[PDB]
């Protein structure tokens, strides 16, 4: 199209235009105060404006990259503020817009939000529009990566939440729980994005291709393998231009996407129609999360085509990607039951497989067991699942926490205590939103978490890196990173050091704070005691815990209480080091 910022101004709509552009800011200048975003956002949305009205007009023909680009240079706080990320405005375009994208900060460090009802419900009374891009500044900043189209059905949801509630008698019974809901949800969201562009940039697309292709492989069973291949065509491309931070792209072309989607519903899936009569973002969104259709009756046996076949090395060798695309796609339509992530990790076995015996005397024979070979191959990650849930069974949440927390912290002790307690937190809540299920979803779910708090970890880590192991684990195949990870045993080299003078203790402010904020506070002595005496035993480790439990609770109930913390406080510190040897 002849002006492309107008066209897309009418492909979206004002609306979501200043939702894309503001993400687009937020995500850029993470540091950089809302009201700053908010101007930036409505001179770049008057000049769209005018290239409605006037096409020609001075500019106009322009890309969104110098667009964008050209109004980064005038935030005149850049050096001050983010470093060297000013000398990016001094370039040119594309290494302008390619210098800009490297300062996105995957942990900002920015303060943690309490949702207080009152203030919020206040906020939102006074003006409806601040709140809602409030909230797309607020997750957008933290969460860098975030889809963008996703982001402003979230902020949708959200205004939707204050909407519903603020009206009621009990206001916070009515607003605290959907936003903590929504909040999980949102923060899963992220974390597979994150996890996108990340397999895009340290992976290949390829990759990713393979990712979509089990998945909605999975979804609609019955479509074609073409048909498949072209929607994973251009979603792989919409997901590729939110990456790249060309979100208005993407938000229109998953638009497009979506549209055609609807357009083919039976060639693809039952459940569909219900999605294709809701709005552009809530049909988006329900697509995305949409329900696996059921296989069709009557397919044949995976065995034929890819076993007894006497034509499979032949066709293994003119078309390897094909062969093995078809047959990711083939046993993908038909266990619903397995993780995206195990699925590959069969495709890969299979194919080492046909790679070893395409070269036999008698193919046929050292491969017509793959089958069988490969269906034990799902048996032991469940083993660990299971394992793994009676742990989180025989403990709850926070017990199987610390566990995870002991474990974590000895494989990679040099790993930042944030990082090893938000990782170890994490894996918590895979217990709580897994291992309660019927198995068909178990081990998709517990796996889908873990590959994108692994992806996690490693996001943070490349970022300082200090394992060695870590960053191998994180630099092979996605496929294998749950296996890495798994198998990582303690550092027998990482030395004990002393992290003392430094000493890690507590005051009043543990009797007040949330319950989440204790437990921040004593899963991080939890960390910073293995990281001083990495060999402690598992009853050494639990009676020091039973300790610091103790002591908070006869300080919380003293009447005066820091003068609790500062004089029991020391008796601690020895009676643990004793205690360790
Ligand atoms: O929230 C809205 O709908 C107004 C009109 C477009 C830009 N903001
Ligand atoms: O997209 C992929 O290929 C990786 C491997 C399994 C999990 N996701």
């Amino acid at each position: 199209h002849k002006s492309e910022i107008a066209h897309r101004f009418n492909d979206l709509g004002e609306e979501n235009f200043q939702g894309l552009v503001l993400i687009a800011f937020s995500q850029y200048l993470q540091q950089c105060p809302f009201d700053e975003h908010v101007k930036l956002v409505k001179e770049l949305t008057e000049f769209a404006k005018t290239c409605v009205a006037d096409e020609s007009h001075a500019g106009c023909d322009k890309s969104l990259h110098t667009l964008f680009g050209d109004e980064l240079c005038k935030v005149a706080t850049l050096r001050e503020t983010y470093g060297d990320m000013a000398d990016c405005c001094e370039k040119q375009e594309p290494e302008r817009n390619e210098c800009f994208l490297k300062h996105k900060d995957d942990s900002p460090d920015l303060p943690k939000l309490k949702p207080e009802p009152d203030t919020l419900c206040a906020e939102f009374k006074a003006d409806e529009k601040k709140f809602w891009g409030k909230y797309l500044y607020e997750v957008a900043r933290r969460h860098p990566y975030f889809y963008a189209p996703e982001l402003l059905y979230y902020a949708n949801k959200y205004n939707g939440v204050f909407q519903e509630c603020c009206q009621a008698e009990d206001k916070g019974a009515c607003l605290l729980p959907k936003i903590e809901t929504m909040r999980e949800k949102v923060l899963a969201s992220s974390a597979r994005q994150r996890l996108r562009c990340a397999s895009i940039q340290k992976f290949g697309e390829r990759a990713l291709k393979a990712w979509s292709v089990a998945r909605l492989s999975q979804k609609f069973p019955k479509a074609d393998f073409t048909d498949v291949t072209k929607i994973v065509t251009d979603l792989t491309k919409v997901h590729k231009e939110c990456c790249h931070g060309d979100l208005l792209e993407c938000a229109d072309d998953r638009a497009d996407l979506a549209k055609y989607i609807c357009d083919h519903q039976d060639t693809l899936s039952s459940k569909l129609k219900e999605c294709c009569d809701k709005p552009v973002l809530e049909k988006s969104h329900c697509i995305a999360e949409i329900d696996k259709d059921a296989v069709p009756e009557n397919l044949p046996p995976l065995t034929a085509d890819f076993a007894e076949d006497k034509e499979v090395c032949k066709n293994y060798q003119e078309a390897k990607d094909v062969f093995l695309g078809s047959f990711l796609y083939e046993y993908s339509r038909r266990h619903p039951e397995y993780a995206v992530s195990v699925l590959l990790r069969l495709a890969k076995e299979y194919e080492a497989t046909l790679e070893d015996c395409c070269a036999k005397e008698d193919p046929h024979a050292c491969y017509a067991t793959v089958f069988d070979k490969l269906k034990h191959l799902v048996d032991e990650p469940q083993n660990l699942i299971k394992k793994n849930c009676e742990l989180f069974e025989k403990h709850g949440e926070y017990g199987f926490q610390n566990a995870l927390i002991v474990r974590y912290t000895r494989k990679a002790p040099q790993v930042s205590t944030p990082t090893l307690v938000e990782i170890s937190r994490s894996l918590g809540k895979v217990g709580t939103k897994c291992c309660a299920k019927p198995e068909s979803e178990r081990m998709p779910c517990t796996e889908d978490y873990l590959s994108l708090i692994l992806n996690r970890l490693c996001v943070l880590h490349e970022k300082t890196p200090v394992s060695e192991k870590v960053t191998k684990c994180c630099t092979e195949s996605l496929v294998n990173r749950r296996p890495c990870f798994s198998d990582l045993t303690l550092d027998e080299t990482y030395v004990p050091k002393p992290f003392d003078g430094e000493s890690f203790t507590f005051h009043a402010d543990i009797c007040t704070l949330p319950d989440t904020e204790k437990q921040i506070k004593k899963q991080t002595a939890l960390v910073e005691l293995l990281k001083h005496k990495p060999k402690a035993t598992d009853e050494q480790l639990k009676t020091v815990m039973e300790n610091f439990v103790a002591f908070v609770d006869k300080c919380c109930a003293a009447d005066d209480k820091e003068g609790c913390f500062l004089l029991e406080g020391p008796k601690l510190v020895a009676s643990t080091q004793a205690a360790l040897a």
